[PDB]
């Protein structure tokens, strides 16, 4: 259900702060991740403001999809991405492979999931949740004034 080599798999580890630099109906989302499975495999963070896509769009367990995904999986389902141009392909380019992307989103609640694309699999699973937050989440409160970091690294 999850992607994993040797009982270890990956994690999502949350930071939050003071977000100076934004509206005050805005919140700040980070993606953060440094090579992590050392393969330049990545992520994709997937936010739907209306909240209702986890146990249908995002399964309540398992990847988000395997092989071919159709083309309209994140743009009718998911309003913010990170990266934004972040699209349902296993073999796409559009992930936070080292470094980080970000997105400034409305103070509100959201559904969301962290991909993890992995060509060699076939796979686009979400993230483990070995780390300090689940990877995926049904009705995440995003506050307005608030920066959150999602940092990625590997976990068991």
């Amino acid at each position: 259900m999850s992607r994993e080599v040797k009982r270890i798999g990956d994690g999502l580890f949350v930071t939050i702060e003071p977000a100076n630099d934004v509206r005050a109906n805005e919140a700040k989302v980070v993606l953060a991740a440094d090579n992590v499975w050392g393969d330049n495999t990545g992520y994709q963070f997937l936010l739907d403001a209306d909240h209702n896509t986890f146990g249908s769009v995002i399964p309540a367990t398992g990847p988000l999809f395997t092989g071919t995904a159709s083309s309209d999986l994140y743009s009718a389902n998911f309003e913010y991405l990170i990266p934004a141009n972040a699209d349902p392909v296993v073999t796409t380019q559009n992930i936070i492979v080292t470094g980080q992307g970000e997105v400034v989103i409305p103070g509100g609640v959201y559904d969301y999931c962290i991909t993890n694309p992995e060509p060699a699999s076939g796979k686009m699973w979400i993230a483990g949740d070995g780390g300090n937050q689940p990877a995926r989440y049904d009705d995440f409160t995003f506050e307005a004034g608030k920066k959150y970091t999602f940092t990625m690294r590997r976990a068991g």
